[PDB]
């Protein structure tokens, strides 16, 4: 909408107060004009028609329970935009400052979130399996990274290319969580999963097998569920990325860690310059090795650690 940029205040899903960029024109809207062509957050009003209505509020204060998922979808989209711009010199998900659109209160008791090719969508959860999923900065950045992938490699969402697609979203979701530096970890979704259970999460990058996901190519899922295991076999690539950053010895293979910033640079370059819609795991290894060669040199530690990490998870 056309209006003047303002700053509201509210509480997120976890009860934390934050300021949010809004727009005033009769109402205060969840429209952040400070980032690209805008960040826009919508109310889907428990239906599945999208996007719903641009979020409007009478007083620019967002402290109601119903407001909390919108506050966090809006704010964490902004943090994710800031990460890609400041760290990778990428302007929004298309590299040309495309408007970022999110809808919250999607359906009733919906235990998921997604990028639909046009916008981000967040369920509220059923209150037992999940609380509203925009409360997780790693989840929000996971979804926005699917959009980045859509405009770059275009990894098909099936089998190995889909598991790379998923792992890319978990990797950059986690790197955004570290960027914001509030309780960062290598787990996915811990802030919104199972409010009745402390210490768990949807997935672990540091130890995927904690939640039954494979951590070695020899243990990959080969059936048809989950689009051929895209959220299962992502564990193999997530573990490799974790090893590249943090190091460790895994199935007897030692990896020298090179840190999160270099992990992000290597995988961002792989995603944007080498991966294609049908890339498989072996091709991802080749893209990551080439990317680290470009950035650090063929004889570099960084290149050696990428090779070790893929060796450790059985990907040649
Ligand atoms: C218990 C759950 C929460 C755990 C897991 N989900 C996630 O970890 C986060 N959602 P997510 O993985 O982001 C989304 C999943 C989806 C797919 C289809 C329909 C609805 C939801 N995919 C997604 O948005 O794909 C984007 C894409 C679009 C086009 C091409 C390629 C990818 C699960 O769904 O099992
Ligand atoms: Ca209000
Ligand atoms: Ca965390
Ligand atoms: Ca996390
Ligand atoms: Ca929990
Ligand atoms: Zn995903």
């Amino acid at each position: 909408i056309t209006g003047t940029s303002t700053v509201g205040v509210g509480r997120g899903v976890l009860g934390d107060q934050k300021n949010i960029n809004t727009t005033y024109s009769t109402y205060y809207y969840l429209q952040d004009n400070t980032r690209g062509n805008g960040i826009f957050t919508y109310d889907a009003k428990y239906r599945t028609t999208l996007p719903g209505s641009l979020w409007a509020d009478a007083d620019n204060q967002f402290f109601a329970s119903y407001d909390a998922p919108a506050v966090d979808a809006h704010y964490y989209a902004g943090v994710t935009y800031d990460y890609y711009k400041n760290v990778h010199n990428r302007l929004s998900y298309d590299g040309n400052n495309a408007a970022i659109r999110s809808s919250v209160h999607y359906s009733q008791g919906y235990n998921n979130a997604f990028w639909n090719g046009s916008q981000m969508v967040y369920g509220d959860g059923d209150g037992q399996t999940f609380i509203p999923l925009s409360g997780g900065i790693d989840v929000v950045a996971h979804e926005l990274t699917h959009a980045v992938t859509d405009y770059t490699a275009g990894l098909i969402y099936q089998n190995e290319s889909g598991a790379i697609n998923e792992a890319i979203s978990d990797i950059f979701g986690t790197l955004v969580e570290f960027y914001a530096n509030k309780n960062p970890d290598w787990e996915i979704g811990e802030d919104v999963y199972t409010p009745g259970i402390s210490g768990d999460s949807l997935r672990s990058m540091s130890d995927p097998a904690k939640y039954g996901d494979p951590d070695h190519y020899s243990k990959r899922y080969t059936g048809t569920q989950d689009n051929g295991g895209v959220h299962i076999n992502s564990g193999i690539i997530n573990k490799a990325a974790y090893l590249i950053s943090q190091g460790g010895t895994h199935y007897g293979v030692s990896v020298v860690g090179i840190g999160r910033d270099k992990l992000g640079k290597i995988f961002y370059r792989a995603l944007t310059q080498y991966l294609t819609p049908t890339s498989n795991f072996s091709q991802l290894r080749a893209a990551a090795v080439q990317s680290a060669t470009d950035l650090y040199g063929s004889t570099s530690q960084e290149v050696a650690s990428v090779k070790q990490a893929f060796d450790a998870v059985g990907v040649k």
